[PDB]
This record gives C-alpha cells, sequence and structure tokens, in this order.
C-alpha cells in the first residue's frame, strides 16, 4: 500500500457545548486540508465525557454527524472521533468514521467506562469495526477499550486470508492524567503485541467533572516506539507512517504465526 | 492470604553446563533459606537457551528435577524456572514448579520462540498452569509467552467463582537486550490489564552464541509500576508483595467485571 498521513487533534473539549466544539475543532482542522489522510479527534468531542450529556444526545440525523461528514469532504481525509449518539436501541458512545468519498461507518464503544459510571445509562456496543482507507486496514476503538487485549487482538488468517486483521489500531479518549501511565503503557503494548501501528488521541485541559487531562496523544510504531507524541497543550500534529517498514517488521518478526485461535463469546 | 516473599535470581547461565549451573544457581540460592516463599530462576537455567541442547536434554528422572525438589525443601520456598526436558512426545521447554513438600507441577512453553528457531525441533505445550501457593494463585509462563495476551489473560469468574483467575503472573526468560524495550513494556502492560502482580526473571551476560542479555528482572505491581527492578549484573533480590493492596485495587477499580468471555481454540 501507500504510506498514511495521520493528524492527531489534541483539543480541550468545551464542556457541554456541541456548537462551540464544532467551531473549535473545525478551526483546528482547517489548516489540515489536503495535508492528511486520517484526522483523529478525542472521544465525546462535542460534550465532553459526561453522564448528564445523555439527555441532550444528538441522533444520526443531527448536526454533529453532518459536521464530521462536512469536515471529511473539506479536508480530503478520513475523520474520526466519538459522540454520545441516540438510536432506537439506546444512547451509545459512538465512534464515527467519515471518509471524503462520502462513506460513513461507526463503532459503538463495547466497554463502557464503569469507573466513571458510563455503564449506568449508556448502551454498550458489541461488534468490532475494521475499515479500509488508502489501502490500510484500520481498527478504531474508544478509550476504556484499550484495557481489553482480547477484544483489541490482531488475529492472523481471520479477517484477511494469510494476514493480520489490521495494520493500524486507533484509540480515541478522555483518559485522566492520574492514570496517564496506564494509557501510555497500554498503547505501546498494543502496538508491540499486535505488530501494528497505533494512533491515539486524548484530550487536554480540565472538564466539568474536575478531571484533568494530560493528552499523551501519539503515533506509535510496530516496535512500541512513539514516532510522535504530544502532551499537556492543545496541539495538532501530522505524521506519515510507513507501509514498507510495517511489512518488513512482520516478515522479520513473524509472531503473527504463533497467535492462538479463540472465539469471542 | 498473607503477603508473599519473592526472590528474583538473575543469573548468568553457564553455556551447555547443567552440573555447573546447578552448582552456580545453588550457590545463589543458599542465602535465601527461610527468607523467601517463591524463588524464580531464568528460562532454561541449566543449558542456556540453545537449539543444540535438545540432543542431551534430561528427562523427569534426571538430576535437575531432583535438584529443584531438593532446593525447595532446603529453602522452604517454591522454586521455579525452566529446563529442556525430554518425554515420550519430544523435548519441551518445561517450567518446573517445585514445593518444599516434594510436590511438582510443570508447564510446557506454549509458544515456541520462532525467531530463534525453537519451533524447529522442540515440542510445544498447550495447557496453562495455575498453582495455589501460600494462598496466592499464580500463573507461571515462559519468555516468548509474554507476547500473547489472550493466553496470558486473567479471566473473571472462570477458574475462580466471582474472582480473577490468578493473583500473580510470572515470566521466566532469556530475552536478548536488543529487544529489552518490548520485555519491559509488555511486563508492565500485563500487570495493568490483568490487575495483578507480575514477577519476571531474565538472565544476564552473554550466551555461547554471543547474544547479550540485560536482565531487567522485576516485580511489578497491579498498576504496572515496578517495586524492584534489577539489570545487567548477576543479582538476587527478595521483595514482599501485598495481598491487601491487590484486593483494595480490585475493589476500587472494577475492570475485572468488564472483561470479555472467550474460548481458546
Ligand atoms: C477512561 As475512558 C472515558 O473509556
Ligand atoms: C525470547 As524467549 C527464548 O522465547
Amino acid at each position: 500500500m501507500h504510506d498514511l498521513r495521520i493528524s492527531l487533534v489534541q483539543g480541550s473539549t468545551r464542556w457541554h457545548d456541541p456548537a462551540g466544539n464544532r467551531d473549535y475543532y473545525g478551526a483546528l482542522l482547517e489548516p489540515l486540508a489536503g495535508q492528511s489522510d486520517l484526522v483523529i479527534l478525542p472521544e465525546t468531542f462535542t460534550s465532553g465525557f459526561s453522564n448528564e450529556a445523555i439527555d441532550k444526545a444528538e441522533d444520526m440525523d443531527g448536526p454533529t454527524v453532518a459536521w464530521i461528514r462536512t469536515q471529511a469532504a473539506r479536508l480530503g481525509a478520513a475523520i474520526t472521533g466519538s459522540v454520545q449518539l441516540r438510536t432506537e436501541h439506546g444512547v451509545f458512545n459512538r465512534l464515527l468514521w467519515a471518509t471524503p468519498d462520502g462513506a460513513l461507518q461507526y463503532y459503538d464503544k463495547r466497554h463502557l467506562f464503569r469507573f466513571g459510571n458510563e455503564h449506568l445509562r449508556y448502551a454498550a456496543g458489541r461488534e468490532r469495526l475494521c475499515v479500509e482507507w488508502k489501502g490500510w486496514r484500520i481498527n478504531p476503538q474508544v478509550c476504556y477499550d484499550l484495557r481489553f487485549p482480547v477484544f483489541c487482538r490482531n488475529r492472523f488468517d481471520v479477517e484477511r486470508p494469510g494476514q493480520l486483521d489490521f495494520d493500524l489500531q486507533l484509540f480515541v479518549a478522555n483518559w485522566p492524567s492520574a492514570r496517564a501511565y496506564a494509557w501510555k503503557t497500554l498503547l505501546r503494548a498494543r502496538a508491540i503485541e499486535n505488530l501494528c501501528f497505533v494512533a491515539a488521541v486524548n484530550r487536554v485541559g480540565v472538564d466539568g467533572n474536575q478531571l484533568h487531562y494530560a493528552g499523551d496523544s501519539a503515533v506509535i510504531d510496530f516496535l512500541g516506539q512513539p514516532q510522535v507524541e504530544i502532551r499537556e497543550q492543545e496541539q495538532v500534529v501530522t505524521t506519515t507512517i510507513s507501509a514498507a517498514a510495517l511489512a518488513e517488521h512482520r516478515a522479520r518478526f513473524p509472531a503473527m504465526l504463533d497467535g492462538d485461535s479463540f472465539v469471542l463469546g
């Protein structure tokens, strides 16, 4: 495949202000037009990570879904992030995947964040999402999902014949700074054990629940080494990941061949 | 359960010299008598990690198995480490778990080290070993196993009702310093994701094939934070891990309740 340009958009999400966040993140995105293939926003980037946000959650016909589509077209890049989203089946923490070819896919967060009481009224997802963009197969997940290696696992000869399931795994997050060590460590471990790139975006700033966020957004190579890492401040960075290097690593270190078969319940 | 005293025995394994190694590790173990509950030796601590060592591999009736049972009794501690061991099936990389009373359990390395050509002539295991010792449930694994999170997974309400499978996970290894970063990172990630203590022993020195080992043996807490870490030099350290601290963490951060059900194939 070709190389992939990834932009990390490490913003300070405005509390409970969808319109304000569309403007704010829109402004951060503007200079990226034509410069990126994949723009990654934080989890719950329109309201912040909030249980009270459930009662005002938008639906699929709402302004935020329209906005992300608009941004993907405007930038010429895949755009991803999560929003509390209401359906017939409940209100999900829904990762949106919008591509400039006009396609929209989504993934409902499987592991709701029990410690933050997300599980009380939000609905949990089930299926894992893998998408293909610019010849890269990509598995986008959300925040707490990171702590669950079995659901994160890059299987061999399952989704793709004679190949790993995916080339790039993503995490979008509101992961508080008190537990930043776990964030940084797990992201690196996922890249190593799954023989893939990992890209992850976490917000910065302080939220309405008094939580502080240190960012630590990164693109991590298949050796678990961050190619770019940003922290503390509002920041956008765009970096390119090498298809050739990934293919060479997977040939040189064929741990893909030793993985255990399993079936998720 | 009470707190567990764990001794890391970071030795410079003598190349292809079982008798020399029994003497060498024996001498390292002597001062530990009465001071420890669990003594952890490196992987293949009698031969070094070697494909050539398969031809002269000992069997269960051999001096090494006798020696480890003798050490357990002499020290008053469980002793663990692995040895190339011949059976009717072939030659395994067999972790031995020897207790003072003369009991012996074992674990045949499931994932043979493909990059080092271990898989060419050695036989692979299948079963995962969990043992109960001093009220601690313990999962000992071997080297390359560390790269396989599904086989490493601490499941909830499977092996123990309403509890995680184990309290302490161990890795014994010959992990070259060229890839030390992966060793360090993965050990920390396993402790975090599996909400458990992790104890790991890797050799030091240079082997018969001029591969350098940096050690990085450690006892790592359930937050992924080392409590003791040692490197580069031949070194023994004994540390105590807190049962109460583990319980408190599991009560406070209930991630065990969110793990996914799965069945290994």
